[PDB]
């Protein structure tokens, strides 16, 4: 599923994204923006070998099992496909897992490039929430 912009930012809402771990609702959208393009579907295979996964490009060496990465871990407790469900539930669950790791949303390489100090909040604006 590809997400329209504000779509995406009341499903994150929803699922209890919002402000959290501190990060306000633009930042996580500013997050899928450049990760995914707001795509579910989105995948990317690392130089490592292990490959990203959904809205939130999700890595399987820590976070989700895709039985094709060899010494990982799946610290959220899922197989990466549930990464890619139109449903955001597992993307948003085990993002707050990530957020919560010990270096919040710089976890995110693209968030630390792309998102982080800049004006976050125009990724919510005009949306009804
Ligand atoms: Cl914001
Ligand atoms: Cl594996
Ligand atoms: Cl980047």
């Amino acid at each position: 599923k590809v997400f329209g912009r504000c779509e995406l930012a009341a499903a994150m809402k929803r699922h209890g994204l919002d402000n959290y771990r501190g990060y306000s609702l633009g930042n996580w959208v500013c997050a899928a923006k450049f990760e995914s393009n707001f795509n579910t579907q989105a995948t990317n295979r690392n130089t490592d070998g292990s490959t990203d996964y959904g809205i939130l490009q999700i890595n399987s060496r820590w976070w989700c099992n895709d039985g094709r990465t060899p010494g990982s871990r799946n610290l959220c407790n899922i197989p990466c496909s549930a990464l890619l469900s139109s449903d955001i539930t597992a993307s948003v669950n085990c993002a707050k897992k990530i957020v919560s790791d010990g270096n919040g949303m710089n976890a995110w390489v693209a968030w630390r490039n792309r998102c982080k100090g800049t004006d976050v909040q125009a990724w919510i604006r005009g949306c009804r929430l």
